[PDB]
């Protein structure tokens, strides 16, 4: 009896559909995504070799409609994962990225009260920049977002300026080959981490429920939960 939150098909179905709708109703933007991608039929043969989860609208909506989704992150990772293949497998100036992109758009600006409604604290699924790193040539050194650097094992970073390794000043340092590293751009975003709500279950944000002014030594409850 530890009060977790279980939610029911109808009440899913009711509140993330008109989020779905807002997706379909956009046009052209929402025609490459209204059905399962057909890869002969399309000419696109190598799409299974990139796109190992195939996701699309109609197959959200019938998940939906048949109960398929046990809370509600289960539907928002759907569509993310839509909107991902779509960025991955087409190039930045092709029509479907551009149309993914005005879709992720919509979809944003839908979300966030839906899953207020459903007792959340957001539905906004990735951190909002890109987390700065650090430069290992210099000591003051960081690298900001959308900024060019050099990577091995996505460890140890260099800012393209600046480019013997290791993480701590007692660790013997071993000597790896330069140009064994990989060119990146820091734009990628992370999903934003969660607290779980010990007495519903919700899994809410870190940074939209854990205030630097408050400890929670019996564990985190939501506000709905208190
Ligand atoms: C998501 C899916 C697969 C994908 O990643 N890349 C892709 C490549 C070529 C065509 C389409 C595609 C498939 C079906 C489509 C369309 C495009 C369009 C369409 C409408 N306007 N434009 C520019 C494309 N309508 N339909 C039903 C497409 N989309
Ligand atoms: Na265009
Ligand atoms: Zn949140
Ligand atoms: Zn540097
Ligand atoms: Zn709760």
């Amino acid at each position: 009896g530890s009060r977790k939150k279980i939610f029911k098909p109808e009440e899913l179905r009711q509140a993330l559909m008109p989020t779905l709708e807002a997706l379909y109703r956009q046009d052209p933007e929402s025609l490459p995504f209204r059905q399962p991608v057909d890869p002969q039929l399309l000419g696109i043969p190598d799409y299974f070799d990139i796109v190992k989860n195939p996701m699309d609208l109609s197959t959200i909506k019938r998940k939906l409609d048949t109960g398929q989704y046990q809370e509600p992150w289960q539907y928002v990772d759907d569509v993310w994962l839509m909107f991902n293949n779509a960025w991955l497998y087409n190039r930045k100036t092709s029509r479907v990225y551009k149309f993914c992109s005005k879709l992720a758009e919509v979809f944003e600006q839908e979300i966030d009260p839906v899953m207020q409604s459903l007792g959340y604290c957001c539905g906004r699924k990735y951190e909002f920049s890109p987390q700065t790193l650090c430069c290992y040539g210099k000591q003051l050194c960081t690298i900001p977002r959308d900024a060019a650097y050099y990577s091995y094992q996505n460890r140890y970073h260099f800012c393209e300026k600046c480019f013997t390794l290791g993480d701590d000043p007692s660790q013997p340092q071993t000597t790896i080959s330069k140009d064994q590293f990989e060119k990146k751009k820091n734009d990628t975003l992370d999903p934003e981490p969660f607290v779980d709500c010990k007495e519903c279950g919700r899994k809410m944000h870190q940074i939209c429920v854990l205030h630097y002014d408050i400890i929670w030594p019996s564990g985190f409850v939501c506000d709905n939960c208190l």
